[PDB]
């Protein structure tokens, strides 16, 4: 509808994959090379589904902070035959609060759903479903089952992954640059 949905449908376009596990369907943004994330809830294992056809993983990552929190994000390496588009200039350096932010789902259950939710804090610390967690990015939408692993953009900027919600407000986990350097 405006240059923020513009955006946010070109990552949707060319750097996300539907990807399945044992505890269901996740959107699952692709970084560069075979390269991809999705929420460390997700419980990714030797085996994936990606766009339904069966994936080996060739290695996935639990990140956790400095201070030995978890972060919620799970790398992942695919056997896929296929290189994603390299949007590693997009993330973000830094930490940092952002205007007017899109959050962006595709899933059999929700294809092509996009969702304005406006202005995006710098939270930090969340206790996420029993799991103290770091780097949590908050908007004030009522953000829904379906939605984990959803990409959220600004105008530019890959700045996190939706990881969970409370009925008012949704939480994602940040992305920075210095997670994907090679
Ligand atoms: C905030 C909000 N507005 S409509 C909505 N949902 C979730 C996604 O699509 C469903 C069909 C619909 C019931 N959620």
């Amino acid at each position: 509808m405006g240059p923020g949905f513009d955006f946010a449908q070109a990552i949707m376009k060319k750097n996300t994959v539907i990807a399945r596990t044992e505890k269901g369907e996740f959107t699952m943004l692709g970084v560069y090379d075979r390269v991809a994330v999705i929420p460390t809830h997700a419980s990714v294992g030797e085996i994936i589904y990606i766009n339904d056809v069966e994936t080996r993983v060739l290695d996935a990552c639990a990140l956790r902070d400095l201070t030995d929190t978890n972060l919620e994000i799970t790398i992942v390496k695919l056997d896929r035959n296929q290189k994603f588009r390299d949007i590693r200039h997009f993330l973000p350096r830094c930490e940092d609060d952002y205007n007017d932010a899109v959050l962006s789902v595709h899933t059999s259950k929700f294809p092509n759903m996009y969702i304005p939710v406006g202005q995006v804090t710098n939270y930090g610390f969340l206790n996420l479903g029993g799991t103290p967690t770091h780097r949590i990015l908050m908007y004030n939408f009522p953000t829904r089952a379906g939605q984990c692993g959803g990409v959220v953009t600004t105008t530019g900027k890959v700045i996190g992954i939706h990881v969970g919600g409370n009925g008012a407000q949704g939480f994602a986990a940040m992305l920075l640059h210095s997670y994907f350097t090679d």
